């Protein structure tokens, strides 16, 4: 059958990614020859293509001068892997295609899910028909993190200059990998309205094309410098529970929009 999957388990906004795109070959005698095999693949706007990453014909691994790869930032991010003369000399009646490739996604953008799916496109040399197989479509979900630092007593005082890091944890007690970089940063700042946002992080509740088994997968914010003024909370690290589901709730505080998951901290002015 013409599959498609997605390896993205932990990977953020702008860590690469890999699809892999998997196919049956036709059959055809020993009189005959494939003449025309691609893979085609429309990739969501949100994506860059990096590089393919490998391309198979049964277990034959194929090199460069086997296919051709087009340039999607210049066909509207549309991917075409074409096997040429000499690649399609190399595939065996019915082998089991295989093309693996690798993306980064740029932001969340307007929906945390981000859809992939693509066609295989050859010619039949039993018939000289062209055959178009498409895959299953496959989903990568991403959110913003947004975090609102604020004074613990005065309401609606929102706080600047708060520093924090970004880390993987089973729970705010326990620290998994970390700190963390997204997009090139390892450690935001609140801004005048003391917030700051992370476009993005990739959600805990599904990965790699699929819902992900029950397990207690979290990001956790440490808090590394308070507001001048302000004491560092005790304790410093908040645990967030960055699904699907709640990343979708809306208007609970400001900012607060189904892409975005707001999270408020509070800090105690220093000398209580
Ligand atoms: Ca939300």
């Amino acid at each position: 059958k013409t599959e498609k999957t997605v390896k993205d388990a932990d990977q953020n906004i702008q860590d690469a990614y890999t699809y892999t795109i998997k196919a049956d070959a036709p059959t055809w005698g020993k009189d005959k020859k494939l003449t025309a095999f691609r893979f085609e693949d429309e990739l969501d706007k949100r994506l860059d293509f990096q590089k393919v990453t490998e391309v198979k014909a049964g277990d034959t691994v194929l090199g460069t001068s086997d296919y051709t790869v087009n340039d999607p930032a210049t066909d509207g991010n549309k991917l075409v892997v074409t096997l040429t003369d000499e690649g399609l000399k190399k595939v065996k009646s019915g082998d089991k295609m295989s093309l693996t490739f690798e993306v980064k996604r740029k932001e969340v953008g307007n929906t945390t899910e981000l859809k992939n799916r693509a066609d295989v496109i050859f010619n039949n040399p039993n018939t000289d028909k062209e055959v178009k197989n498409k895959t299953n479509e496959v989903v990568t979900y991403h959110g913003k993190l947004k975090v609102v630092k604020k004074d613990g007593k005065e309401a609606g005082k929102v706080l600047k200059g708060a520093e924090f890091e970004l880390y993987q944890c089973t729970s705010a007690a326990v620290l998994g990998k970390g700190p963390l970089t997204v997009d090139g940063v390892k450690k935001w700042t609140t801004g005048d309205d003391g917030t700051f946002t992370i476009d993005g992080l990739h959600v805990t509740d599904f990965e790699d094309g699929k819902e992900a088994a029950p397990a207690t997968k979290k990001f956790c914010l440490k808090e590394t410098k308070a507001p001048a003024g302000y004491a560092l909370p005790d304790p410093n690290v908040t645990e967030i529970e960055f699904t699907r589901a709640k990343i979708s709730e809306k208007d609970k505080f400001e900012g607060d929009d189904e892409v975005t998951l707001v999270s408020e901290i509070k800090n105690i002015k220093q000398g209580t």
